[PDB]
């Protein structure tokens, strides 16, 4: 059983050039690759090497008008690039910004077909800029291409139109723009764990509540498990794990799942504010294991501490090459908040999922 690995230095040329210590920081990448280097993990995986996408690729979920307007950011000016990026929430953008999201789509893209064609059993990829707050039409928080989204219809592309891909994400933040892109998408099952404090927590949308479950042929396809008032860890996100997201996940009895990995849950992130731990992520990486024969490929979104980070995402890929999951803790009841975000989730996806109680 091999585990694959994806990471490319050309992906740090993105920058900010009004803030160099924009959080999201050309080091986020090379700090994790290192620390893998230095636990011994990273001489245990196959290298899958980089690649751009294309651009018909990118079409797979966003408009040819998102499109061409980011390739042009390559040739724009400072004072372009300053006035584009403040046409999007929370976005910047240098010259190097297009080839740097190109190379993190096409990296998950090649470690999608390695998986896919039998290559390795499972892969991480240790890419930027993050993905998931693109939108099919428009750039947000960091993300230009919806790296996640795209590499779901990359693998039903080079299989079939109907491949079963659950995305979980795990990120501290919702991945608004994976929810909208398979929104009335029943072969594509998405679901978040998030930060919401009853929507005043970024993206500040309603959209990322719990009663979001799908449109259409979508509806109990999208599940959203929303957290609010209350430092979530490893207890709440066992909990959620073992009541919704391995339930769910074991009857949609997917094909492929892809892992939206934001590392800012995490225990030490300032913008998350959660303390999720290494091991935590590990015993999450673990359970997922278990679905799909083990297609399970691990995609950085966001995390802004650098150390938790790189623990964070060595612990998962350790976890991918086969090491035992690593002692938690015993008892230590969630916090009350928790219990009321999974039974509401419990009770707008019962309809859906029969096997949920
Ligand atoms: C906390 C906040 C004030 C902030 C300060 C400094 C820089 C950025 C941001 N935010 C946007 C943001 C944060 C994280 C990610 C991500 O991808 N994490 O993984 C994506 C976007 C927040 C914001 C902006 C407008 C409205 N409400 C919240
Ligand atoms: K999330
Ligand atoms: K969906
Ligand atoms: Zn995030």
């Amino acid at each position: 059983p091999i585990t694959g690995l994806v990471y490319d230095q050309r992906m740090m040329l993105h920058h900010n050039m009004w803030d160099s210590h924009h959080p999201e920081l050309p080091q986020r990448i090379s700090r994790i690759f290192s620390r893998h280097e230095e636990l011994r993990l990273l001489s245990r995986c196959h290298r899958i090497p980089a690649r751009l996408a294309t651009e018909e690729e990118l079409a797979l979920c966003h408009s040819s008008k998102h499109i061409s307007i980011i390739k042009s950011s390559e040739h724009m000016k400072p004072r372009d690039l300053n006035r584009l990026g403040d046409e999007y929430n929370s976005i910047f953008i240098s010259n190097e910004s297009y080839t740097c999201a190109l190379l993190a789509a096409g990296s998950c893209f090649n470690s999608a077909q390695a998986i896919l064609t039998g290559q390795v059993r499972n892969a991480v990829a240790i890419v930027r800029p993050p993905g998931h707050h693109a939108e099919k039409d428009t750039a947000c928080g960091f993300c230009f291409f919806n790296t996640a989204a795209l590499t779901a219809r990359y693998a039903q592309s080079i299989t079939r139109e109907s491949l079963r891909v659950l995305i979980v994400d795990w990120d501290v933040h919702h991945g608004n723009g994976t929810q909208h892109i398979f929104e009335e998408d029943d072969s594509v099952l998405y679901i978040s764990l998030h930060r919401y404090e009853d929507g005043a927590f970024f993206p500040n949308s309603e959209d990322a509540n719990y009663d979001k479950v799908g449109l259409g042929k979508g509806r109990g396809y999208n599940v959203n498990i929303p957290w609010n008032g209350g430092k979530m860890g490893d207890p709440e996100y066992m909990a959620a794990f073992h009541h919704l997201v391995m339930p769910i996940a074991r009857e949609f009895a997917p094909e492929l799942v892809l892992v939206s990995a934001g590392f800012d849950a995490a225990r030490g992130d300032p913008l998350g504010g959660f303390q999720v731990t290494p091991e935590g992520y590990a015993h999450l990486t673990h359970q997922l294991m278990s679905l799909a024969a083990g297609r399970v490929l691990i995609i950085l979104e966001g995390g802004y501490n650098l150390t938790s980070i790189s623990e964070s995402m060595s612990m998962c890929t350790s976890m991918l090459l086969g090491d035992s999951p690593p002692s938690l803790d015993h008892l230590t009841p969630l916090k009350t908040s928790a219990t009321v975000s999974i039974n509401n989730v419990l009770r707008a996806h019962a309809p859906f999922w029969s096997s949920l109680r």
